[PDB]
């Protein structure tokens, strides 16, 4: 199983399809992808928990990373059994999820709270309680309760995109202490983060 609070399942937030991939509410797949591609975890198919998933090494850490593949809304699908299988602790999970109450380049790590209105998290939290790791992605404000589908499910304009960009290179930085269970220095330095 996992081990205390050092981060061995790091988890990326999304919608399937190239239609939704350079989407806001797919921020947590483009920094589980980049993370991967960092540290050459492959991740492949994974039909049984329904998602693609890998396992490798960080720093001399075993970790384990997952994207569902069952629509943002039915992300506790895959999330929920792979943690159960793997006996993997809350404590010992990070999930990267678009933030709808943060600007585009700021980026937090949160530990326990609520779903804050994400559909991904509301999936996630009633099975397996709040007490996980968040990496909040600050993609904007949506400007009306009515433009949050359109939000969410926009590609954001390339200024925008390049502060999440950023934001997400300085947070990959970063992992290397969450992986070792550094998760207070983490926040401090994740969440110091500036674009500019
Ligand atoms: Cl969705
Ligand atoms: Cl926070
Ligand atoms: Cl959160």
């Amino acid at each position: 199983g996992s081990h205390m609070s050092n981060i061995s399942l790091i988890v990326g937030l999304g919608n399937p399809g190239s239609e939704y991939a350079q989407t806001r509410h797919n921020a947590g797949f483009w920094f589980v992808e980049q993370l991967a591609d960092k540290y050459g975890i492959t991740l492949k198919n994974d039909p049984k928990f329904h998602g693609i998933s890998g396992r490798g090494n960080i720093e001399g850490h075993d970790v384990r990373l997952l994207l569902p593949m069952t629509y943002m809304n039915r992300s506790g699908q895959s999330v929920v059994p792979f943690s159960k299988f793997y006996q993997i602790a809350p404590e010992a999970i990070l999930i990267a999820h678009d933030e709808l109450d943060m600007n585009p380049g700021v980026i937090r790590l949160k530990t326990g709270g609520g779903h804050g209105g994400h559909n991904g998290l509301r999936d996630i939290v009633p099975h397996i309680g709040p007490n996980f790791h968040r990496l909040r992605i600050g993609i904007g404000h949506p400007g009306s309760k009515e433009r949050v589908s359109g939000h969410v499910l926009g590609k954001a304009p390339s200024n925008e995109q390049s502060l999440m960009d950023g934001a997400i290179d300085h947070a990959l930085s970063k992992v290397k202490l969450l992986v070792q269970g550094q998760v207070p220095q983490a926040m401090n330095q994740i969440n110091a983060y500036k674009p500019a």
